[PDB]
């Protein structure tokens, strides 16, 4: 299996998918973890790019962009799977986009040879997830390799249904059954997005229990997983 995974940000493929992409390694995978929006970036940085920094615990006008991509090497590595950092901006730094996406995207599954591309369904429609998608299924398509896409986490927690471009549908939902040591593993991978943390956390401290009850809900026996779609194409289409 070559499974290459696409990541709109540095966090969100390790936060969604990180139990199965550590368990595809673990079954002798070749896994690459592809994140578009791994761009680097510079002064001057808007206010709300500034205040972000802040918040992650740096300077305002620090390269925030250079300290995620050591998180997502550091969460990466732990999951013993591959990075490979893209150059699009982040929208904090912020059709033509996702053609560009796209584009990237066409010459890493000629490059990798991918068997399997998974990315997210963009749940929350974070416009950065959005293009990620899109991209992802127009490249895919065009190069007839089957992708699925993962439940957008901590954003599904609360919030489902996502409208995908026409001619592209989803299947029935698969929610995986993960091992405890396996989600103990991804959550600690989750943890080296230290910057990351401090939001995802939020005031009640609780990322890792949200999580956990959240996958309770439909996952095998009550334990720990992760949830997935095939897509298909849609008829007519
Ligand atoms: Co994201």
């Amino acid at each position: 299996t070559r499974l290459l995974a696409i990541s709109p940000h540095l966090d969100d493929a390790v936060l969604s998918f990180g139990a199965g992409l550590a368990q595809a390694a673990q079954d002798g995978a070749n896994v690459l973890v592809y994140t578009v929006f791994a761009g680097a970036a510079q002064p001057p940085y808007s206010p709300a790019a500034q205040r972000m920094h802040t918040i992650w615990g740096l300077a305002p006008d620090d390269d925030a962009v250079l300290y995620r991509r050591k998180e997502d090497i550091a969460a990466l590595d732990h999951l013993r799977v591959a990075h490979r950092h893209g150059r699009f901006l982040d929208a904090i730094y912020r059709h033509d986009l996702v053609g560009e996406v796209a584009d990237d995207i066409r010459s890493i599954i000629d490059e990798f040879d991918p068997t399997l591309v998974v990315t997210c369904a963009a749940i929350g429609e974070h416009p950065d997830h959005e293009a990620t998608r899109d991209a992802a299924l127009f490249a895919t398509h065009e190069k007839n390799v089957p992708v699925r896409l993962w439940e957008d986490l901590p954003y599904a927690v609360y919030k489902g249904a996502v409208e995908l471009p026409q001619g592209f549908r989803l299947g029935s939902a698969d929610v995986s059954s993960v091992k405890p040591e396996m989600r103990s593993q991804k959550f600690q991978a989750v943890e080296r997005y230290s910057s990351q943390m401090v939001l995802l956390n939020g005031s009640e401290n609780n990322l890792f229990d949200r999580l956990d009850e959240h996958a309770r809900q439909n996952a095998p026996h009550g334990g720990y997983g992760e949830t997935t779609w095939p897509v298909v194409r849609s008829d007519d289409s």
